[PDB]
């Protein structure tokens, strides 16, 4: 369980802030609203494999749900190659998110999942996929990222050095992306060190969430209420 921890009690992670006044509040504030709490490996690729686990863990045993993701992951391919990626390039990684997807279909277990996401090798062919769908999307709807969020960026820049490559770590604009490209809703909660308010973020706003995120020491976990 490197790559993606078992359940544990919310209150089991004071122990990673002793002595910390306003960490110490937060986290039990947090106890009051969330039961569980799974920790990701923080190697740079902590937000796309905590979002894929969490989501997909999310669908085991709903047919309907399954069916309709299944039918836009299949229309994936299409979205990569209008933004000029080539199919024989992002085959490897297009087929390994495809077989865990019809894991969550046949096979139905969290305990099967969560041995795909803890295999290096095809955890991070599925990372992989997820950075290079990110970036199509990001690509193909580069006037939408600068009208709604900087008209001064520079797209192709920006996805070729802070998206595609292994390590890179994710800001709004990521998070936006990957949450519109797959249509998988999700909360993100915020605890910094700030005496502030604990707080969070949905995405897309006013959402149903089906993942809960905790974003901490620049660190993505995942959250159970
Ligand atoms: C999400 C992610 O990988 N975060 C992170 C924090 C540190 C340290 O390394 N990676």
């Amino acid at each position: 369980f490197n790559l993606i921890s078992e359940k544990c009690d919310i209150l089991s992670i004071l122990r990673d802030h002793p002595e910390n006044r306003i960490y110490r509040r937060k986290i039990e504030e947090l106890s009051k609203r969330f039961t569980a709490i799974r920790k990701t490996k923080g190697d740079r690729n902590c937000f796309y494999r905590a979002l894929g686990y969490s989501y997909l863990e999310s669908l085991l045993g709903k047919s309907r749900e399954i069916f309709k993701f299944k039918e836009r992951v299949l229309q994936t391919p299409n979205d990569l190659l209008a933004a000029g990626f080539e199919e024989h390039k992002f085959r490897n990684f297009f087929n390994a998110f495809y077989s865990v997807v019809e894991l969550v279909e046949k096979d139905g277990s969290v305990s099967s999942l969560l041995k795909v996401f803890n295999d290096q090798s095809a955890s991070d062919h599925i990372v992989q996929f997820l950075r290079l769908l990110t970036s199509a999307f990001i690509r193909n709807r580069a006037d939408f990222f600068r009208h709604f969020i900087d008209e001064e960026m520079d797209i192709k820049d920006f996805c070729t050095h802070e998206v595609e490559p292994m390590a890179t770590e994710c800001d709004h604009i990521q998070i936006t992306a990957l949450s519109q490209a797959l249509s998988i809703a999700l909360q993100v909660e915020y605890v910094d060190e700030m005496d502030t308010a604990l707080n969070h973020h949905v995405f897309p706003e006013a959402a149903t969430p089906s993942v809960y995120l905790l974003y901490k020491t620049s660190h993505y976990n995942i959250l159970y209420a």
